[PDB]
């Protein structure tokens, strides 16, 4: 049995996409989550959905308290969590409106807690040194991929996202020198999330989708507009690829990042 | 009609520089300015002089209060902001002494705000994402190397400034590193403060004086050293500078400069 | 006279190096150390031993009070500080074994104080900016250099630590990236250390011990067995290196030092 928590992104958090929705607001140890957590199903596939930005998008990136919204979906009973990110493209062949499913980072944050273990919560105690070489579900890239090819969907297999602080967009000097570094994708949000779902145990993917070309032009006009015409293919992606995430076995795989999780931890 | 902003640097804040001074301490809904707005004029063009680190440099980088210290210039009618920083070249061609009009930054801080919409102050609510494509003012850097000209003075048309955290001045691992990635001179200051600017709707322009060859050998002498032999070059730039930017139409430059940052906040 | 701090790193301090032993808790005014400074000797020369995690390793990378660690052996009477630290190697040359007395750094760290000057403490007043073109002492490290290799002991001459904030582990693109930086291995703590103990006037010098190649398959487990294994070696190293220290003149090195500090100190 699975359970896939999804965290929607700026213009890409419609509740409609569950059935049988019941709204649930919850607490944790780190906080209160973003918004309330929305409990449904996507065919016989149970879901928990949360709008990373509050569902009137009041929260910028560096305040958004990451660590309460994995940890709530954790609560929750998700042994996955896929999420949706606009960002900008590195990459001539990466064109607005395109999806990119994501396979690495590169950190630019500087103000963001990045682990559960901060040596003040009980319920996460120690130090925690989690592994990062993998930082996505290979598992679960593969079946959006898959499905993203079923639905004839321009779709990139792999690129590595760069997230930076923000708010702020990034000067040119800063667009040109992400692109020497082999970035692909851009972003203020990946990190932490992927970092503090690795801690958790949870298999987690991004469905990043390419809203501009950053300056190496890019607006909030530009990105809101890119997203208004483009939400669909998010949404349709995971109402298709849901369901065959619920029809394999993940025990195994689960099993494993319990175990690297878990041994990466160091008691007292 | 334009009122003209001067944040001095470290050893570049002479009031003298401005006739008909009146000393303001103001507050703003960020904190303190670093120090006391002084009021006067250059020929018949309104100036606003503020010290970065205070009249007695007692604030080092990461301290500044650049948030208030850009409000405080926007309250005051400020129309353009032109500021003044030591800086260390990383580029042969760049001697000590040289002024350089840099038109990009590469932010490598790391505890400092960066926008004034933090969700916080009434005065500025909602989530702003401002574009940074070009940081600098086009006009009235173009100014600025035309003046620099007239004057004979040895001048950099463009530059990508690398703005370090601090207080400590990089290593030559870091130094070379920086090269590599097309940085021109480094400094503590620019970032946040252009940044700021940006989100006010302000002309900002910084006229950035080279003290140093960093150390792909600077110290804090050094910089003191260069900065007293060269003071007065910066001082009759932005003399001779000034009237010519209240001598020609700003309402268009202004005008676009106050929506781009209108429409980079998102509303609830 | 010399007098010897040793900060141990994970699995890396034996109170058992030192002779005559006695065990003493200090405070200073930046806090607590991250444990009680252990009082002794290495044949006739005086060292202060510190735990850099605690005894009991509960205190992260990203909390460990830098500032008061090298304040206190700064106050307890130490000329010198020579460290350990475990690492990730970016380069097939160093393997997991290997001692790397590193000459340089790449700061990638981003909550951390590097100053004591931070403008809040009667004992540092004013602003510091602190020159770090030559972070380690070069007398310190020509003599561990030659120790390793009278203990025939496979050692490399030089080296550029890039440090992570943590705790987390670096992704692949990370680590990639670090290496086209001229990053040569990877840690989570030689920064601030280094800074602080350059401020202090110390002569400090770090012996780092690549436990992994980190992942251009790093875990916990991997680390701490490569440690375990090793351990031996930087003990030692250590406790032959330390009375060639005590056998030669220093009071030069240590007047360049205390010179170099106190002129990179802005008083308002
Ligand atoms: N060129 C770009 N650079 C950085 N972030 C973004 C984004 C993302 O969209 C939002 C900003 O418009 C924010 O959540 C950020 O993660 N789109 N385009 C971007
Ligand atoms: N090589 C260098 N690296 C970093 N900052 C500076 C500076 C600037 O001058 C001051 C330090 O001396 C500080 O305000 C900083 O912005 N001059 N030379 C520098
Ligand atoms: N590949 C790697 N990357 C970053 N840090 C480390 C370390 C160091 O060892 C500890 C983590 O295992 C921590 O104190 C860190 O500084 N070993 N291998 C590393």
């Amino acid at each position: 049995a699975v359970k896939i928590g999804i965290i929607g992104g700026t213009g890409l958090d419609d509740p409609e996409i569950l059935e049988g929705r019941t709204e649930k607001y919850v607490d944790t140890p780190f906080g209160k989550p973003s918004d309330a957590l929305i409990l449904g199903k996507i065919k016989n596939v149970d879901c928990v959905l949360l709008a990373r930005h509050g569902r009137q998008h009041t929260i910028m990136p560096s305040k958004v308290n990451y660590q309460a919204n994995i940890w709530a979906l954790k609560e929750e009973g998700c042994t996955h969590v896929i999420v949706t990110t606009a960002c900008g493209s590195l990459r001539e062949e990466i064109q607005p409106g395109d999806i990119v499913i994501i396979d690495q980072f590169i950190d630019r944050t500087t103000m963001r807690p990045q682990s559960f273990y901060d040596g003040s919560h009980s319920c996460a105690r120690g130090v925690c040194h989690i592994p990062m070489a993998e930082p996505f579900c290979p598992k679960t890239r593969e079946v959006l991929i898959e499905t993203a090819k079923k639905l004839g969907l321009r779709c990139h297999s792999k690129g590595t996202m760069v997230t930076i602080e923000g708010p702020r967009f990034s000067s040119r000097a800063e667009s040109f020198m992400f692109r020497t570094w082999g970035a692909d994708v851009i972003n203020m949000t990946t990190v932490p999330e992927v970092v503090l779902a690795k801690e958790a145990g949870i298999c987690y993917a991004s469905i990043a989708m390419a809203t501009d070309y950053d300056c190496w032009a890019v607006s909030v006009d530009r990105v809101l507009k890119t997203l208004k015409e483009n939400a669909n293919k998010a949404k349709s992606l995971l109402l298709t690829t849901i369901p065959q995430i619920g029809s394999t076995e993940w025990s195994e795989t689960l099993h494993n990042l319990k175990n690297m999780a878990q041994f990466s931890v160091l008691l007292p």
